[PDB]
């Protein structure tokens, strides 16, 4: 017998500022690093941008529409931190706090939750030029200052807020792959970085306690859950690596202030460990959060690595390297699908921190056609988000408890380096790389389908 | 590159009072509840029983003798409660705490540091008559009586101490497969007695912070780690399954205090989850062990089991089910090998629990054939346990604390219910099933490697 979705279980969907807002110096707003990122010759696909995105700066009141037709019963988005402080230090734009006021207002008269994600990946330029942003301490209370003036304005009406969406993405993008800003591939300075955002994460939510006392706060994670290959005990090991690795060293600093030893050891040995000041510890410890958010497409499957070994496979020499899964459908991008991944996650993170889960982003990007009668038939993202919304069921049925799903995304957006044309949403935007057309919003068939999961409370898939 | 192992590494060597005492009936001993349920006709091979044993409590001089010969540095034993509680509660017998004092002696005499095991199987057939022994509440003060017994006569000169051995063996064994006292199939009832056990082990702990403020105590559990057959989705979540159903259930409470959550809702489900008082809770999270103990022998590989499969493979129809796992090694008994498995389940309790491990058990039985000249060549036995040792130095160079390593046993022991033909000692005990021969020792091979071990503290294997 299979438990239903609670009754208040957030059936939501989502977005991230840059990706959907345009705007870029409008009502002044300051640069962020990624106005400076994507203008850089060949950094972007087609030389795509955030100038204008979809426009849902001029657009909000139409989008929430739309939300309100489907039946949102929330709505995730971020706030872009440039907007509200230009310099990211310095004085309030109060233009900037407005927008949000106004989209704000606007959800909570279409009966839609709020939910505002602090930070995906925006932070001012200024700050990157004064003192390197992420990788100065001075960061810790800059964005204190910039949550805590959106917990004042904010916290009345919104009770649910994700701080840091995605940490492990903008750290290891920006700092060792250096695919996003600022460009970096320093394995030294990732690490300094990534023990600056925790703490930076963990002082948001000590002063959200003061401000939003009824309030529900979380980091959000992007979660690829670790296969072995195999039984074979050097597979198993390799898991065991990969999981600590990649997952543990962001999740148990989350939920329990502590980095895990087995991949602190190794760090320290290729001397990688971050620097630690007195009171670091005792910060992230006492900073517990209200819930894991969760950011998931997949789960990766792993196999030994030899100490000579990978650095198609990607990994750490003698701690594991990827190895495509058989039993996993995957994508045309060859992203495994695999929503019982999405439950296996689930259930790991109830285990392990007996913390509720928000699942924040969850979907499919696949190219759409757009067909005579601005029809677009998009059954295959409404298959994957179905399977997903199964698993999920399962899971709260296995003890999990799930507060909500964001789908990602409401409407289709600009992706951070290739462009527009693998989209994403329930609602599509009539534009493309070359321009941004009439930026006419088109239901998909899949909102059609979601409406009614949300009207039936999942009974319905 | 390895570490070496710690200067204070506790290398040791095991045994359990009833496998090895005889003296079933002397100096004022009550029956324990072994004695009664090995003498039933049929329970055990060749009518054998701990009458006599191996002859320990009058040979302990000689066998100490031998472990300082070997530089033993632990040794670690159990304490037969019907020798220090003939009723279980009611008067002490002195004669019964005098042997344990004169073999304390023995090995403080020899620098050999005790690791003494409260409990190993044996409670006394008084207490099963009286109130059902584990399936009472009321076991849990005489079992703290019993301890603090202990605690206070030996304390001073025992630093590490561990309270329930292998648990989930006796419980499991006892009342759900029936193999072992007091021979019942009942999970209800399983379920029922391993809650009072439980609060039995935290209560003592709470007593031993009293008694013995410099010591080191933690329970000892028969860990055999979980593996996914492979990378199916389903197969890995059996794994997520089954780990928890049969190794966090266990070790949570111990390090925790907690049942995991999706295991007690599918045995709520069941109607088999356990009754709890009011202070159960408080009592179980207020008495955090020093380490944890671990018996290991083999790890387990499991697959999917639909709601109608199995309940040859063992399981939970729609959890998991055992597989045979093609990957690793076998004894001549069928006993998988997997050394790797050592070090995977080392890795998993420190990346969980952050707790130090003392490896309270391991080692292989096997025929050992007695050549004239008093010559017994285990290079099998030396083989398992080079293996595993090496594994061991692996896991503390990933950055695990390991305590220490105790060999299952230091001479030739009586099996519970097979007799004495699978051997296990460094020292073989000449006698067998039919005969007690002239119980005398024998030096095997192993003796000698393991000397070696020590005198180089494992740089030499
Ligand atoms: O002689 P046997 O029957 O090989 O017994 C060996 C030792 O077994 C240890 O416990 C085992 C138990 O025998 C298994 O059936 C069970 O599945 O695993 C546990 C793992 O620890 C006992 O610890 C010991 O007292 C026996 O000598
Ligand atoms: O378009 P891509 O490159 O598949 O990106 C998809 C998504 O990737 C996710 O990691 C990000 O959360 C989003 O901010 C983004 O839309």
């Amino acid at each position: 017998h299979l438990k239903p979705f609670p009754p208040e279980f957030l059936w939501g969907a989502a977005s991230a500022a840059y990706q959907v807002e345009g705007a870029w110096n409008e009502d002044g707003k300051g640069l962020s690093v990624w106005d400076v990122f994507a203008k850089q010759p060949g950094r972007t696909f087609k030389g795509t941008n955030g100038d204008v995105a979809v426009d849902h700066y001029h657009r909000y009141q139409e989008d929430v529409a739309l939300m309100a037709e489907m039946g949102l019963k929330a709505y995730r988005f971020s706030v872009s931190w440039s907007r509200v402080f230009p310099d990211g230090n310095g004085a309030v734009n109060e233009k900037g706090l407005d927008f949000y006021d106004r989209l704000i207002e606007e959800l909570r008269n279409h009966g839609i939750e709020p939910i505002v994600t602090l930070y995906h990946w925006d932070v001012p330029q200024a700050l990157m030029d004064a003192y390197g942003a992420w990788e100065s301490r001075r960061i810790i209370d800059d964005f204190d200052r910039y949550a805590v003036t959106l917990f004042q304005r904010f916290g009345d009406r919104v009770k649910y807020w994700v701080t840091l969406n995605q940490q492990n993405i903008f750290i290891s993008f920006g700092y060792r792959l250096g695919l996003h800003p600022p460009g970096v591939k320093d394995m030294k300075r990732m690490y300094e970085a990534n023990h600056i955002a925790n703490l930076a994460n963990a002082k948001v939510i000590q002063s959200f306690r003061h401000y939003v006392p009824d309030g529900k706060i979380g980091p959000s994670f992007a979660y690829s859950p670790m296969y072995p290959y195999d039984s074979r005990p050097e597979n198993v090991l390799a898991f065991e690596n990969a999981e600590e690795f990649q997952n543990h060293w962001w999740m148990d600093v989350y939920a329990w202030g502590m980095y895990p030893q087995a991949a602190w050891n190794y760090l320290e040995s290729q001397g990688l460990e971050p620097t630690v000041a007195p009171g670091d510890w005792e910060l992230l410890q006492a900073a517990k959060p209200d819930f894991m958010g969760v950011n998931y497409y997949q789960t990766t499957t792993v196999e030994h690595n030899p100490p000579d070994g990978v650095g198609t496979s990607s990994g750490i020499p003698g701690l594991f390297k990827t190895v495509r899964n058989p039993h996993v459908d995957t994508t045309n991008w060859d992203w495994a699908i695999d929503p019982v991944g999405l439950r296996i996650g689930l259930r790991r993170i109830a285990n392990r921190y007996q913390l509720p889960i928000l699942i924040t982003e969850n979907g499919l990007g696949e190219f759409d056609t757009l067909e005579p009668g601005d029809i677009v038939n998009d059954d295959y993202r409404i298959d994957y988000l179905r399977r997903h919304v199964q698993e999920i069921q399962r899971a709260i049925t296995d003890g999990v408890d799930v507060l909500g799903y964001c789908a990602w995304s409401f409407t289709d957006l600009l992706s951070w380096l290739n462009g527009y044309q693998k989209r994403y949403g329930f609602v599509y935007v009539n534009r493309d790389d070359e321009s941004e057309k009439d930026l006419r919003r088109i239901k998909k068939k899949s909102f059609y389908w979601y409406q009614r999961v949300i009207e039936t409370n999942g009974a319905e898939l």
